[PDB]
């Protein structure tokens, strides 16, 4: 058992930033690496082409949110706290493969 936590500090730095990324579809905590500068859209740009993904198939929204966020936001105010990914319910040419149905 027991368990914690620490907190963190926002200060100007002026490097590649990096987060992490919440698979809710999957199960698994990624992370993306790019320039604070360039967008969450531009920062993703080479992680959905290179994910054989799309920005109008991904939906970013840290978690627990209302709407989803802006990528055009800079990945600088992305550095920080852990991301979600809500992929669209239907992926044929990517990588890994694990989903089941479901009903109600």
């Amino acid at each position: 058992g027991s368990s914690g936590s620490s907190g963190d500090q926002e200060v100007r730095l002026e490097n590649r930033i990096t987060f992490q990324l919440e698979l809710v579809g999957l199960e698994r905590v990624v992370r993306i690496s790019a320039k604070p500068t360039k967008r969450l859209q531009e920062a993703l740009q080479p992680i959905l082409a290179k994910h054989g993904l799309s920005l109008d198939q991904v939906v970013l929204h840290r978690p627990g949110e209302k709407q989803p966020m802006d990528l055009e936001n800079p990945v600088s105010s992305v550095a920080s706290q852990t991301l979600v990914l809500d992929t669209p319910p239907d992926a044929k040419m990517s990588e890994a493969r694990s989903s089941g149905p479901s009903s109600g």
